[PDB]
């Protein structure tokens, strides 16, 4: 609960949660929320947690400082899994002055519609000092990931409040970095960078330029979600970096839905013959019906190739194709290379259009595999072809 | 098991099975195939079952029949549902002859891959004797929903083997329509038709009718899926030739997908708007990730309007909202009327691809309705106003 | 919105929701929740709504009338989904007086921990004067379903507040039980009897019995879920007393759990043997693992008897069956017979442990079917034999 | 696809595969099935693959070799997953002898119901020569896992088919152990003995003790299921010894059902006061209604301690806490310790008939935690009290 000096962890844990954005990020080992109470000569709060907690999250306050005796509130992030308890914390202290950026207000106010807070604008280099020589500096980081976002340094103890840049879904009781399962950890990482923070990645290598450009100490990271970086905390600074620079590995993967397991077949056959032309080549095959789209996304990041698979159906794609090939239009993944393929009864047409599509979403495309049916021992060796044709062409430099 | 006279059900109830061309259709009551064994002069099987069902098929055929004895077998549709248990059952009696159409030969081929098959190709009015004053009489049917589909008539019972026509994924242990229960029966045949037989509405008028040209009486129906009708068997005939004139009732459709429920909040209050200024209206909400997608698709068959929600989540659409509307668009369903709307964050710009896409699916547009964050208490009377507004452009005359 | 004259249905339509109680009751078509304001000489709110919408709730109120107005509060039950808006309500109007049973004041201080509130303790007789010559009778419900359930009668107006009861998880715009399907209305009222109000059957005939003594005119009932009850309101009670009565069917339903389909086909075999023996039952199987268990039990409670399949895992049941039959041990089923079945490896054990448990639940057994590893067409004969020779025993007088 | 010399890999890699023994064991990393072709003088084959691939394996092992050519079967375990293409393999090769236990044959019959193949019972240290101064030496399993389990050793290549025992499900397009990545593997082989050899870790110590007490040479260990050993091939050996003498790490697993979140608060309390007490503890929380089953229980494998939640429905535990812990008393956990805990409204009951399975299941037992409705500010500070207590009750020495 105690961070460092003054600082108190008044944050919520979520063993349970599983579903973010509606659906859009599933959370397979659930969740939390920090908040950060600091108290010098006066007494700050930094953020609050999920809307579900609001109830928990004001008692377990009450039980850590009278609320009166808060100062200021700080709010770097207006989303619901950070500013959802404000509504009913404000109701008890109305009159607390709140700071956060301009772009915060008009997102506080979509959320909350209490206009008549007292908020505070705040841009990057301006203080707000909290006694016993120690100040706030304020760092703006608008679509990191939303307009509103911003950072929060805290002088002399060195701490970085980055809110969700550096979190991680990932619910442990242990508070710090080095307390963690490091695999588990850095899993739970890259995860969220890659479902989150890719169509983002051209603002993250200026910005943490610009952040070291301030030469300032860190001690430590406090982020919104996870752990707190103690041990090393420029260590996910170092792999952010790495991950905004178009990141890729040498690896391909491979999805597809299937109606009749024709498609299915062909993704196999592919496989094995990427597998049998390139040893350095990690490969890796998903059911869109019957995976995790979000390990999919993963995958897709750290892959150098994808081939995207779908047989026709009513003249058209499938369906969880088509959505997904959507969301991989909006995440704009950049530097990458791509193959269709799929079955057809008999016009077809929807590996054609799933090609086109792949394209205007940054892929660069290669040939396209098609096959009628079922595919027989022929249309077999082809599929395998392909899959060396394509071992060929992407491979690395010996 | 016995039909009528010497025809003899020898299909399969499927009480367990959920998952129809993998998960684009499901089937929450499972399924029954179908395969009718007609022993006369001639002994005829007409289809067989699903492959996962091969080896009881056949056993259970040997229990019914010497395999030898079984003179010609009869092909409908080749889809894996209904021939299926092929390969298994052409293993022991290699030379017996097929009946089918043209393109059920490339379609049986592009499953099977045994060209070597005594294949007979048959034409409409095509017929085969069977011995006793009996013959089968063929009509062709393609794109009903497969362009090998046919259809089988046998003189004097006047049975009409219809296939997936006229079908229902309803299991139940009782052979005959009138053993059933009713509703269940008849929900199950709209959900059919709506989910599968849609894009081809425009050839069920002409078919029907040329089929009915022919003077041949019915006094059964014997579909591959479910109950044979015996009583009023034109019953559901009727119901086809209704469904098949773009169908709709008194009733509208709004479904939406949600990252924090704003999109759901607007939908909600435009519900309150329509069922407040018409009564005769009947109205249904879905959320695309919490709902079944055939259920909905069933709805939006049923309705004279749609209204279609989703937030802009980079730049884009939701997926399941991009994937439901690719899926519209193969379904092609006509003379509906729709209208977008959704919240956004700063940019926007979801609605209108929505609205667009929409149209090209073949919907009449209506104006668009958009929110900024939270809709507050102005912007939920805008969203009801959208609701009136909408009930009395759409309203039916007095 | 408007019940009747001066009561004001003030409640919360819930078109997402799917769970209740956890996830021990699905609901598929949603649900509602039914608070009502009377206004005449007293302001009186009868009930809040779901803990989820407390925020909507208070804010829709107050869109209606002034809090300081409302001049008694009415709790007929304590449950999340009916006080879950009662702490954010009374905060504004602490001052409040509340009226409801002795166990109610435990039950609301178990929940939202504010023992200053003014209780008002009330027993069945009781009245509560609101001017304009009509008056609030008070009838305990004690266990149905909580020890702290009751109902509120309205003088004049005749309305029943019966809360649960005769209420259903049915999701429609429109309030009254005439402007809603009929089909879809019952088979949700049934749902819910069968799932949550079973095991206090035998308090529901003597309730019933005493409320009609009261001899008090019925226009209305006005439950907290679903509909009101418009037209001919002692149609749901009429079905209650049916339901009561160790309600079952001419049906028997058979479910089970199953590693490799061994039990499945000794299923599908004893249903075969039922249906050819006796026309009259309708027959219904279910896989726990495949299959939506609300329907299971609502089948179950509609069944004269019981087929329980299992094979044996690590000399024990399977999972799922085990917490099958400690649910409906709960639920205790009365006036049912049952039979347990499944497949075995070498050992076994699982199907008479299974037996055991289910005569422990009030099941009236009949004799167990047993069967190594697959059954072969010799077993096979034996289970449609066992299906015909249970047919025989339960079949209902000619 | 070639293991070493004449050792040929003719398996199944299945990439889509989740569930197995229905839904008890959920894989989310997919799986494989290992067939080996060996060809020397003789030309054996061991094992087939799963059922559902049964067509495919055949015409695979058909482009490999001309199937008159195999001269024996050996199969080590008569499970669908790996005998499920046999019958389509003996209908083509009928007189093709077998090499199996004697309860081998049992099991093989109960599936395939061909006791006219020609079986040959081997027993431990049999051998079968195959030419070339190499031959095959049997070593039965009883019980590892089935009756009819066995391994095969290949002299002179030094490769030990030890069939179930050392493999995972987990598919990847390389075969050998140093090929694929390792965490992901570790995790699968402690997943996959918890989930299914808990049971019979008596038998593992004794059993691998007779194998090396056999002086033989151990190059490969080539399983059914996924990788090949082929770099330091006891480093699995020494694993499942470790696995197999009462396992436990410095960890407790809580798990419970909830039905208002009443019991969760409870048990998120109780973890706080552990993590609080005994920084060495790992915690783990899950929602049996949430979470994955499987990873529950390997969790309470890694276990020293566990703490199972419920709260009283109808005067019973929750299903899914009663069907979780009748699993458990068949995985038979042994020297770990347990508490229970939970909520009730009114007379309560579920955690002592909890308590006592628990105990039943071999489970030592520690002082219940009770509390009524929702904790309170009150309640809440015993049950960290409890979460401390047991803490220190556990707790390793120094
Ligand atoms: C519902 C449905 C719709 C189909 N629509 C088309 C189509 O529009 N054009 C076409 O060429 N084939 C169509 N087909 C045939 C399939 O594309 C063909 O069977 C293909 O081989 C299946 O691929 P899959 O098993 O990998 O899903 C359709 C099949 C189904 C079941
Ligand atoms: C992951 C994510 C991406 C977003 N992308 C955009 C965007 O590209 N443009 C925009 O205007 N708003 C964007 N937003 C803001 C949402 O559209 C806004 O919060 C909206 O009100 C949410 O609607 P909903 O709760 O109904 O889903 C995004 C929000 C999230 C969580
Ligand atoms: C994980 C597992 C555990 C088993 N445990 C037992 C057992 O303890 N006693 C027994 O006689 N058979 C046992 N069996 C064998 C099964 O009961 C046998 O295969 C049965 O026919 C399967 O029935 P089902 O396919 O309907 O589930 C077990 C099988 C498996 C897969
Ligand atoms: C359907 C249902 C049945 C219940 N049955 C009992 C009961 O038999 N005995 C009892 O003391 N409480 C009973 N209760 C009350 C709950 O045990 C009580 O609300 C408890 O605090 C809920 O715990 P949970 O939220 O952790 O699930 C029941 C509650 C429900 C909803
Ligand atoms: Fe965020
Ligand atoms: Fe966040
Ligand atoms: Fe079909
Ligand atoms: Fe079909
Ligand atoms: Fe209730
Ligand atoms: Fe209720
Ligand atoms: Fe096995
Ligand atoms: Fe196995």
């Amino acid at each position: 609960i105690v961070v460092k000096n003054n600082i108190h962890w008044v944050g919520q844990r979520d063993w349970e949660v599983r579903d973010f954005h509606g659906t859009e990020y599933k959370t397979l080992r659930g969740s939390s929320y920090n908040s950060y109470l600091i108290r010098e000569e006066k007494n700050v709060l930094i953020d609050t947690v999920d809307h579900k907690f609001s109830r928990e999250f004001v008692q377990n306050l009450r039980n850590e400082i009278d609320l009166a005796d808060i100062d200021y509130i700080v709010i770097n992030h207006a989303e619901e899994d950070h500013a959802g308890a404000l509504t009913e914390l404000m109701a008890q202290i109305p009159d607390t002055p709140i700071y956060c950026t301009a772009n915060a207000i008009d997102s506080i106010n979509g959320h909350h519609h209490h206009p008549e807070w007292n908020f505070n604008v705040v841009k990057t280099g301006d203080t707000l000092d909290i006694g016993n020589g120690k100040q706030l500096i304020f760092v703006e980081t608008p679509m990191l990931h939303w307009p509103d976002s911003m950072m929060t340094y805290l002088t002399g103890d060195a701490v970085l409040f980055s809110n969700d840049a550096f979190g991680q879904h990932y619910c442990d009781e242990h508070l710090f970095n080095d307390e963690v399962d490091q695999t588990e950890l850095f899993e739970q990482c890259q995860r969220y960078y890659a479902n989150i923070l890719t169509p983002f990645s051209r603002l993250v290598t200026p910005k943490i330029t610009e952040i070291l450009g301030f030469n300032l100490p860190v001690d430590m990271i406090a982020t919104s979600h996870g752990v707190v970086w103690r041990d090393n905390p420029t260590q996910i600074v170092e792999l952010y970096l790495k991950w905004a620079a178009d990141y890729q590995e040498d690896r391909i993967t491979i999805f597809y839905d299937t109606m009749s397991n024709n498609t299915r077949m062909m993704a196999d056959a592919i496989a094995q013959g990427i597998a049998e032309t390139d040893p350095r080549v990690a490969v890796k095959i998903f059911n869109v019906a019957r995976s995790d789209k979000n390990e999919i996304l993963t995958n897709v990041f750290r892959s150098k190739g994808v081939l995207v698979g779908t047989s026709t159906m009513n003249n058209v794609m499938m369906p969880k194709i088509a959505g997904l090939v959507e969301e991989m239009t909006g995440l704009r993944f950049r530097n990458k290379r791509a193959s269709a393929f799929g079955s057809h009864g008999w016009s077809g047409g929807a590996v054609d259009r799933l090609s086109t599509r792949l394209q205007d979403a940054g892929f660069e495309m290669s040939l396209s595999l098609k096959a009628k049916w079922r595919p027989d021992q022929d249309a077999l060796k082809l599929c395998r072809e392909h899959g060396r044709e394509i071992a060929r062409q992407w491979a690395l430099a010996p």
